[PDB]
């Protein structure tokens, strides 16, 4: 109502929003209630993140259910082994066709990038090869990138510098790197995304203060990245939500982050930067429109 937000990365396809945890139905599907709470807090658009071919199809199909919903097409670093399970050239084409044939709903290439803290899911050589291959998607579709970078700044920056002309721009989401890393990404005319995972350490809060407002975007990565009392920014949260450990109607569930929690991320960022929250929220929204909704 007061604030307006675009969640640049919400996993609305995650089974937890249908009441399924570890393959077990624990409670009634409350996805519509989760969506409603976010709308009431000011979420105007939801970018449903795709993380592989099938999850990109699932994200688009859910996005087709609501005019506030949009999706991404790409392969997450942890899932890049899918390229070589079959034909990597065919897998790439299937992503391209899905993106190219659904302009309007599909607004970004991604999630893609590098995560050298999850090499148990996909080794470095495969991650490096298939992240760089997705620049074929960005160059052909003219869609901006939704990027992930964990424990991989040098390798990531090398790929981005060599391939920057093959994308129209993009955002490094869940940013958790140094001031120098942020500066190197800003020097490539990229944006920096902040969710709860961006705000866990004292150093994270200091790095945020070095980034201009017009270079930031906001997100939840729900159901992940919920802010805990052990995180450095938790003291700055101003809004709490009715929550239960065991599901009840009208309540969030403990440990399940939601899009409505994007207001907590805004409260932390505004407090850390000592910035008016409405001015910062409007700037974050406008940055997101400029990159992903330029129409
Ligand atoms: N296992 C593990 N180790 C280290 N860091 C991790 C791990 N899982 C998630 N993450 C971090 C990576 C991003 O900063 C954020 C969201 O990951 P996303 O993939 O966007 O949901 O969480
Ligand atoms: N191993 C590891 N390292 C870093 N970030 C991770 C890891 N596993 C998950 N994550 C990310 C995504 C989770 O939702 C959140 C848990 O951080 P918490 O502080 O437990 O609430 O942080
Ligand atoms: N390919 C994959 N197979 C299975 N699980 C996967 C994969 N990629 C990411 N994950 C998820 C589960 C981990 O707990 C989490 C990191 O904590 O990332
Ligand atoms: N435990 C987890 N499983 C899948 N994706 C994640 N992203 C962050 N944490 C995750
Ligand atoms: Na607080
Ligand atoms: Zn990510
Ligand atoms: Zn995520």
């Amino acid at each position: 109502s007061r604030f307006k937000f675009i969640d640049i990365g919400i996993n609305l396809t995650d089974p937890m929003f249908r009441g399924i945890y570890r393959g077990v139905q624990k409670h009634q599907d409350d996805l519509q209630d989760v969506i409603g709470r976010a709308v009431e807090i000011g979420v105007k658009k939801f970018m449903i993140t795709g993380g592989n071919l099938q999850d990109s199809k699932d994200a688009l199909h859910l996005a087709q259910t609501n005019g506030m919903f949009f999706s991404t097409v790409g392969c997450h670093p942890t899932r890049c082994g899918e390229f070589e399970k079959n034909n990597p050239d065919l897998y790439l084409k299937e992503l391209l066709n899905l993106a190219e044939n659904n302009k309007g709903k599909v607004v970004a290439i991604g999630e893609c990038g590098l995560d050298f803290d999850r090499l148990q899911f996909c080794p470095k050589d495969t991650q490096l090869k298939y992240f760089e291959k997705q620049f074929e998607l960005s160059e052909q579709t003219k869609l901006p990138m939704f990027l992930h970078c964990r424990n991989s700044h040098a390798e990531f920056l090398d790929i981005m510098k060599r391939n920057r002309d093959r994308c129209v721009g993009g955002v490094v989401h869940s940013f958790d790197g140094t001031k120098e890393a942020a500066a190197a990404l800003i020097d490539l005319d990229l944006y920096i995304g902040f969710n709860g995972c961006s705000l866990k350490t004292e150093a994270n809060l200091e790095v945020l203060k070095s980034i201009p407002s017009e270079k930031l975007m906001i997100e939840t990565d729900a159901p992940w990245c919920g802010v805990k009392s052990t995180h450095a920014g938790s003291k700055y949260i101003r809004t709490a939500f009715p929550t239960k450990k065991k599901w009840e109607s009208g309540h969030c569930l403990k440990d399940r982050n939601e899009p409505c929690h994007i207001i907590q991320i805004l409260e932390i960022m505004s407090a850390v930067r000592d910035e008016d929250p409405l001015e910062l929220a409007n700037t974050l929204y406008n940055n997101t429109i400029k990159v992903f909704f330029p129409g």
